[PDB]
């Protein structure tokens, strides 16, 4: 209905004031100037001494650092060859476009934009040669791009994207230097000439939905857009500890020492000269000071102020900013006890586990349908409806420890005699689906020698 | 178009406002002075007393120095068997390239100005014959080469370069002594200063693209040109605990001692030499001090300042600073335990492999770029398709606790009865492409002996 | 509870985790404060009496 | 110069194509170009 020169300037505006939320998000990950991250006591020309915190950036690296794809796994009904890396496979074209496009570098760089942002937006298409590109001209592009870049109209009636537009920011952030808009059935770009648009390139495109996916960091059912995984705990424990940090720096540079005074004595009788207010005396350790008292005259001193009373509030800090974020105690309260053996290792990273399962779980609906989008625009028509049961599948989030399982593979296969198959030991041992296929290739071989 | 005589002077003054940026990380890492690090109560005098913070340093020397490629994996055709012998594979012909160049001491160089300045730059070429250099003539001439030195444009719709140039300086000072231009079409290059240049020197090229591949250390896809490794959080606690330093040096040589004072005594009547303010007393350690006791004259005493209430605030940014650089606590001020087991190892280090383990993705990245550049280079023509599924190979980050591998391997392996082939044992026990090649050598002459 | 806690524990460590320093029976132009503001500024360079 | 200034210079001819001296350097990145002291500047501070 609506034709896209309108639709690219109502779709600008809605992307331009999302920029708006955003930027509050970045502030916590880059730790920029926050003005409640300020610490009141510090006198106002110290108050340029600031003291970035870094739970949220340690809290987003640990869970974007390992999470890890491997192979997709697809059924088959009846199927003769249900080893999942044959030529054939739907597992080994799925991976080998995930390869082709790099998406194991570019994945999880987007994974930290959908956990800072909330969302990223995967984009699908065939390639362009006329641009002269490094790329292979069979496999669909598959690129994701940010919230900062792209922005993407939901219809909460259907759950499912009606539009989108990607907007280039230029050169510095000035002007946007072009801008593509997502339709159902057809793609548009314009790109500014100077003040104004060049006229649209366009492409019509086989599929029936738009091909752009939300990598949506749905926390909960009714979070309809997904939100940042900074959340307001761990952002009022990061400004809280900032605060504690300045008031201790400028503590330590007004009052960790002692203020010395005395009373009862004259200026002029001191030698204090009168144009600037001050005696220089020479001041080598053991020298003692005599004075006259005639006031009946006495020393004094302000006491200097104790920064372990800053510390006691640093420690609590970071007793809350790890039980918030729910990482192994020694990332933040490293004046804790240290994992002593693999049952210890499990039991502290047993938290961080599970927060990382779950967005494999929910990142994987993400990568799963934007595979379904890269197959229809590939092969023309329906999906075979195996894809609908799909599954990515993913390292496991825990450290890898390696002579703990070892023994225990071993112990179960028993040279074959054992309670589990050869390719179970191989899962249990966590070797990946294509490194897997390269086992079973070099076992027969070595079947050949004895 | 442009003529390649503007094209210095057009993004020459890009090159120069690039330097601006780059300073300010290079401060932190060389451990040069900044006006943050100089601690307040310190008289003016005494300011030149600068104290120093590594934390910078380490981190990046942390990273930096536990990264090492292994080779290339290449996808064949009809299965994942190939082999260095005849008829060599695609992996083999890479790496005698990598060698040639000593690729192995430039890249681990090259990824430590990536980490401080946030990207350095990859060039690609053919060794010119005429200037009689210490380098193979048949291979590419590759080589990596810092951000302080060379500068490229990135295309914001496609995100790759359009333009680069190299800028030498003289042996000292600020004037250019050589500029290098990179097109697609061509490399041309001067061997005079801004003003009095040479006539350029020029090259034919046979790239549809720029020869200049840019490492990038990218934390997040919104980072569009990556990002110094030095974090806002970093910095703020070593500035932060440089003040502390400073303060604690001056209250050493100012407050460590008690300042002792005596009250009510005439100056005239204590014998003080009117002209010089002083009285020398022969002060032997048991000796005995009497006074005729002036107006009512009484003993005083300032009290000495207690450093330890600036060591516990060292203590503290200490702690800070290895929750934001995920270093094992035994670094930095080292925590009161060290890990004595195997398992306790991996334990302490998990932040510090997974950070590795993610800039070896990063990097890879750009190496696999600058291969494909180099083989269509020298090859001439296309690229073979399995090319764009090429993945760099890298060691294991962690501390190589070989005893601990050896049982695990031995128990799986079983004597060639157990649960994975040979050459599994041979990858988990960690040897290179290079040692694992070999290897198959000496396994072939043991089985002519038995 | 615990919320009513840390804003409480944070409004102290803003005006309150520091003594306060008190000078009694000296005259305000005696110190030569500045009338017009309340105040004297004074080089608080350490070890200085 | 053993009793005196500069005699006349002996000489001997090596053919190669470059200079037979290599620098050692202790190269921190690629920036530093010339290698530098191991004894950086952040360990003079705490030592002094």
């Amino acid at each position: 209905s609506i034709d896209p020169e309108k639709l690219r300037d109502q779709l600008l505006d809605a992307f331009e004031n999302k920029q708006n939320e955003l930027k509050s998000s970045k502030a916590y990950y880059d730790a920029e100037r926050r003005p409640d991250a300020i610490g009141l006591a510090v006198p106002l020309d110290m108050r340029k001494y600031l003291a970035h915190v870094g739970y949220p950036r340690t809290y987003v690296d640990a869970i974007a650092e390992r999470q890890e794809l491997e192979g997709f796994r697809i059924p088959s009904a009846n199927g003769e060859e249900p080893e999942s890396g044959g030529e054939n496979d739907p597992a080994s074209e799925l991976w080998d476009w995930w390869q082709a496009n790099n998406l194991d570098i570019e994945a999880t760089l987007g994974h930290t934009d959908a956990l800072i942002y909330g969302t990223a937006y995967i984009t699908i298409s065939m390639p362009d040669p006329e641009v002269d590109f490094d790329v292979d001209p069979e496999v669909p592009l598959i690129r994701v791009e940010p919230p900062t870049a792209l922005y993407a109209e939901v219809d909460p009636r259907t759950r499912k994207v009606l539009y989108a537009i990607r907007a280039i920011y230029g050169a510095d952030g000035n002007e946007i230097v072009s801008a593509t808009l997502y339709l159902p059935d057809t793609t548009m770009t314009w790109l500014r000439a100077e003040g104004e648009w060049e006229a649209p390139t366009s492409t019509p495109h086989g599929l029936e939905m738009v091909p752009v996916i939300p990598i949506s960091n749905r926390t909960r059912l009714s979070d309809l857009y997904g939100t940042s995984e900074i959340s307001p705990e761990l952002r009022s424990v990061t400004d809280a500890a900032a605060q504690i940090l300045m008031n201790m720096q400028g503590t330590a540079n007004l009052m960790a020492i002692p203020q010395r005074l005395i009373f009862g004595a004259k200026p002029e009788e001191l030698g204090i000269n009168a144009e600037t207010g001050q005696r220089m005396f020479d001041a080598y350790m053991a020298r003692i000071l005599a004075f006259e008292g005639g006031e009946g005259a006495h020393a004094e001193q302000f006491s200097a102020a104790e920064l372990r009373n800053f510390v006691d509030a640093l420690d609590a800090l970071d007793r809350k900013a790890a039980s918030y974020s729910g990482l192994p105690p020694q990332y933040l309260s490293s004046s804790s006890d240290n994992p002593a053996s693999a049952e210890a290792i499990k039991a502290a990273e047993s938290r961080l586990v599970k927060k990382v399962e779950r967005k494999n779980k929910i990142f994987g609906g993400a990568w799963e349908q934007a595979m379904r989008l890269a197959y229809k625009m590939v092969k023309g028509g329906d999906i075979p409806t195996e894809y609908y049961r799909m599954e990515t599948v993913w390292r496991d989030p825990s450290t890898p420890t390696y002579a703990a399982k070892a023994d225990a593979a071993a112990k179960l296969f028993a040279n074959g005699a054992g309670l589990i198959p050869r390719e179970r030991g191989w899962v249990d041992m966590g070797y990946t689906i294509v490194e897997r296929e390269q086992m079973r290739q070099w076992l027969e071989q070595d079947q050949k020698q004895g």
